[PDB]
């Protein structure tokens, strides 16, 4: 394994240090406003040095916009494909590239069996390419590897099913800015190629200068360069036909033949049918055009994409398109004076050709590592706003992740009947987080009628997992000798604290010594470790005790339940109580409890006291006690002391009893909209200077105080603050309803006195930890970044870690600070086509964890390496967001067959590894079973303080076992023991079953 942590990559283009010495000016460079005038020496190009050229046609469809799915499918994408398959029969020299496998499968599964071979035989040949073949074209800074990966798996896993075929060139020529995640998942699914668009136009212009747009992208820790892909970076504003041909968009848009007669060319000069009165000096035209751009590129190999959105919708787009392009490579190729190759291609072509000329030492391509964010498509207009836009669904994202793997891992155990309908249901779920991670999708870019859709698709994603899940568990503690399933049946619900908080949903458990004496209720552990976390229920009664199934008491608090009323002041119930007790769940495993009521309290279970800073509580044996606004301090077991201001605002914490009070001071703020120049919108983050203190006037602060579990929290404008303490770490959550206010982003702040400086870490779709420096001579809007899981600061001695349960946009905008906005609600729009602003804010709960740590004895990396490391107490935090434990709540009176565990025999592996996935592979009428497993282990930080886990043998009567490409379509080694995988690497196994 590398040492990921000593030994800093050398590369050509390291993109922190490539954006410390660019100065980003925003000249204009002519014809190519962002670039300048390209000049080739024509002496360069002869009978034995020609220009080949690959025209690549495609259609850029995306599952969810300005319409649904379903809508653009009806309108548009049925057409393209059908015309697509058509014109492609009858023309074989005519080629296409289709990357979106939702609409493909959508559209394959509705045709005859003739026309199903027809189009088996187009990709048979060639004609017809899928590159990346992902379900969508996936956002690159919300998303979560697990879903890029989910979603990846999910099309390739179609597209070999019923094409027989896997691509390894990516296109990904509309995601808001590019994320190192994609070749770290792409070249481990088998990929050899990629090719990404939406770059900032500086970062265009600088490595186009010196020929780096096609480059060897790598990890930022990997120094032996194994995780490399090579990429092609497309050097212009578009991926539309004005923007590809070559420099200068007047031109190029006459080389779009569609725009004859209902669309125009801004430039004024229309295309013209290519006749023998025209063919020379049109060939003329493009071919300057093709040699300009290829000046830009180190082989003699050139990548001309022909097309746009829903583009060869039309038969006579088609013709138009093909037959003019036909005139102009017939006339070029016969003519030697240009000295050019062209023709129709796919993208595997060019990257193939290019590759040909690499071998044979016509080019060395350079090395890069690092990211493409935060994107300007021009001037100032950063697109940092989608890392925020609609919030609720980002929330939904990462509980729909988590519900997804837990139903796979649980239903994973065993082979169920058809009848079950389980494969039905994780396939509806996995498709519908798979859509959810389209760039209209998580980014919260689409039109309000869209989100919905996404939303009711996310919502029956949901209640299929739930119905997986119980059914699993059910038959997993159930006595085999009893077990005897109705597959309609609830045998439990699911109880889940964090979604949606917002909605009043979960289910009062009602006990009585005649009604119903006791509950049994189990936890799931999706973990591969022993974890003991506290889990709570709502009761009918404060008297109530928890023991384990063999009766072993446990300790438990009951505290009442608050809710909050519109000034915003807090409601308690006479009719129901959390019980709130430790669970400890086994690795992938399952742990019952049983909560019993009594005549009043018993043994083992305490009673928190209320505190009301500025109420009634039924049979809540603790009056709440009142008092006039003023600090307060709490600590829980041997965990940290907090301080909290007079408004319930963190102000510091004390790590340990003999330790400094370190100030951390969190503060809510807002952003204004510009009332001249750029609007902010649904992409755009344009704000009208540094935010500004939100008053927080009178606020009610409660105060909850428990042996096991106490809380501050505190009715602000627009915010429900709490921070909840467990023992460690505290939880943050924030029930944000931005309401009315137009035109204001709220963000929260941290301010600390660690010395950053200019120096924080922000997380790649909760993979890797990456370095930014604040630049000051970029825009406030520059800085804002991407937090899908976790940011940071530190300086030699402290540093504080804020993970998320939700991807935001954040910065560190002075030493010592971090922020991360919580909602925007935007009247205008930014005039990127969605035709729309932000005014369909709704509540949502915002979950965080606060690590404040001491890094003075951690070995940190080199001052030079671009990446940055958790602790095990920040990875443990996350892990805590993001796959909690599942709490199932017994749906009937009585539960024979009962068992108490499942998976006390789990091995308990190392804290840095995880089994993101476990799938099985094969429904039951298979002879062999087969189960998919993806490991991956992270990196953290040695700071100065466990069994093996081998996959292949977690089922019994293991036949065979390989590492396969993570989308398990491929082995790469047959062995039957999984070796254990080096730090920062993913590695999938499928182990058979006879
Ligand atoms: O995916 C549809 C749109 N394409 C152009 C850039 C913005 C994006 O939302
Ligand atoms: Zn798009």
């Amino acid at each position: 394994c590398q040492d990921v942590v000593q030994d800093v990559p050398n590369v050509d283009v390291q993109m922190l240090e490539l954006y410390d010495r660019m100065s980003f000016k925003d000249i204009d460079g002519g014809v190519w406003k962002q670039g300048w005038n390209i000049k080739y020496d024509p002496l360069k190009y002869n009978a034995h040095h020609k220009l080949k050229v690959f025209v690549v046609p495609h259609s850029h469809n995306d599952p969810g916009w300005i319409q649904t799915f379903e809508e653009y499918y009806q309108h548009d994408t049925k057409h393209i494909l059908s015309n697509a398959l058509r014109h492609l029969h009858d023309n074989p020299e005519m080629k296409f590239i289709w990357a979106e496998i939702s609409y493909f499968a959508r559209f394959y599964h509705d045709l005859g069996e003739n026309k199903k071979l027809q189009m088996k035989s187009i990709v048979k040949n060639g004609q017809l390419e899928f590159v990346t073949g992902g379900w969508v074209m996936p956002d690159e800074a919300n998303s979560h590897w697990r879903n890029v990966l989910l979603q990846l798996t999910e099309g390739q896993t179609w597209l070999k099913q019923f094409m027989n075929v896997t691509p390894t060139a990516s296109w990904a020529i509309d995601p808001f800015g590019h994320s190192p995640t994609m070749p770290y998942i792409l070249q481990k699914s088998g990929f050899k190629n990629m090719l990404i668009q939406r770059t900032h136009y500086s970062v265009k212009k600088e490595l186009a200068q010196q020929r780096q747009l096609e480059f060897l992208w790598r990890q930022i820790w990997d120094n032996k360069g194994d995780t490399a892909l090579f990429t092609h970076m497309m050097p212009f504003y578009s991926y539309d036909i004005p923007h590809t041909c070559g420099p200068d968009p007047k031109v190029c848009c006459q080389f779009d033949f569609k725009r004859m007669g209902g669309l125009s060319c801004p430039w004024k000069v229309p295309p013209r049918t290519i006749s023998d009165q025209n063919v020379a000096a049109r060939s003329d035209l493009l071919v300057d055009q093709w040699k300009k751009k290829a000046e830009l590129y180190r082989t003699n190999v050139l990548l001309i994409p022909l097309g746009d959105d829903f583009r060869f919708k039309q038969n006579t787009e088609w013709d138009v398109q093909r037959v003019n392009y036909e005139r102009l490579f017939e006339h070029i190729n016969s003519q030697a004076h240009f000295n050019v190759q062209a023709q129709f291609g796919t993208l595997q072509e060019y990257f193939d050709a290019v590759h040909q000329a690499e071998r044979a030492g016509q080019a060395e391509f350079p090395t890069l590592s690092g990211d493409f964010f935060t994107y300007a498509d021009r001037s100032d207009n950063y697109w940092s706003g989608y890392y925020t836009s609609r919030p609720y669904h980002k929330r939904m994202d990462r509980v729909l992740m988590h519900y997804v793997r837990a139903a796979e891992m649980l239903s994973a155990w065993h082979s169920w009947d058809g009848m079950a309908r389980i494969e039905e249901r994780l396939e509806q779920a996995r498709r519908e987080l798979s859509l959810f991670q389209h760039h209209d999708g998580i980014t919260g870019t689409a039109k309000t009628h869209v989100v919905v859709d996404y939303e009711q698709r996310m919502q029956e994603a949901l209640k299929a997992c739930q119905m997986v899940m119980q059914q699993s568990v059910y038959r997993l503690l159930t006595k085999p000798s009893i077990y005897s399933p109705d597959f309609s049946f609830s045998y439990f619900t699911l109880d889940d604290s964090r979604w949606p908080g917002v909605e009043d949903s979960r289910t009062t458990i009602i006990l009585g010594e005649d009604i119903l004496p006791s509950k049994h209720v189990v936890m799931h552990n999706t973990l591969p470790h022993w974890r003991e976390q506290l889990v709570d229920f709502y009761v009918s009664s404060p008297f109530v005790s928890v023991t384990d199934l063999a009766n072993n008491p446990v300790e438990a608090q009951v505290s009442p339940v608050w809710s909050w009323h519109h000034t915003i002041h807090p409601q308690g119930s006479t009719t129901k109580y959390r019980i709130i007790f430790k669970a400890r769940v086994p690795p992938m495993g399952l742990a019952t409890y049983v909560l019993t009521i009594s005549d009043s309290k018993p043994e083992h279970t305490s009673y928190a006291s209320n505190l009301l800073l500025r109420l009634p509580l039924g049979q809540y044996p603790e009056d709440v006690k009142f008092g006039d606004p003023r600090e307060i301090s709490l600590r829980v077991g041997n965990g940290p002391t907090l301080a909290f201001s007079e408004q319930g605002l963190l102000k510091s914490i004390q790590l340990t009893q003999d330790s400094p009070h370190v100030p951390v001071h969190f503060k809510f703020l807002k952003y204004g909209v510009r009332s001249h120049g750029d609007r902010s919108g649904a992409y755009l983050f344009l704000p009208n200077g540094p935010a500004s203190p939100v008053e927080l006037g009178q606020p009610v602060v409660l105060v909850t105080k428990g042996k096991l579990e106490s809380s501050v929290s505190v009715g602000l404008p627009s915010v429900v603050h709490q921070t909840i303490m467990r023992g460690g770490a505290p939880e943050i959550r924030n029930l944000v309803d931005i309401g009315s206010l137009d035109n204001t982003e709220i963000v929260m702040r941290l301010e600390t006195h660690i010395d950053s400086g200019d120096i924080f870490y922000t997380d790649l779709n909760g993979l890797q930890f990456i370095k930014r420096r604040r630049l000051d001579k970029l825009p406030l809007q520059a800085n804002y970044y991407p937090i899908p899981s976790g940011m940071f600061i530190e300086d030699a001695n402290t540093r504080l870690t804020l993970l998320t349960g939700q991807p935001l946009g954040g910065s560190s905008l002075a030493s010592g600070e971090l922020e991360i906005m919580q909602d925007r609600r935007l009247a205008s729009d930014d005039e990127r086509g969605l035709g729309q602003g932000v005014l369909d804010n709704k509540p949502v709960l915002h979950i965080y964890r606060l690590v404040l740590e001491k890094v003075n004895n951690c070995v940190r990396p080199s001052e030079l390496h671009p990446a940055g490391y958790l602790t095990s107490a920040a990875h443990k935090a996350s892990q805590s967001l993001l796959d909690p434990l599942d709490k199932f709540i017994f749906a009937e009176n009585e539960w024979i067959g009962a068992q108490g565990q499942f998976g006390g025999d789990h091995p308990s592996a190392r804290e840095d590894l995880d089994v993101s996935v476990m799938r099985r592979l094969t429904k039951s009428s298979a002879k062999t079973q087969r189960v998919g497993y993806v490991l991956h282990r992270t990196n953290l930080m040695q700071c100065g303080t466990t069994q093996k886990l081998d996959v292949c043998h977690l089922l019994p009567n293991v036949a065979r076992c390989e590492r396969t490409t993570l989308t398990f379509l491929q082995n790469l080694e047959h062995l039957m023991v999984a070796p254990e995988v080096c730090p920062m690497e993913t590695a999938a196994y499928v182990s058979s079953h006879s």
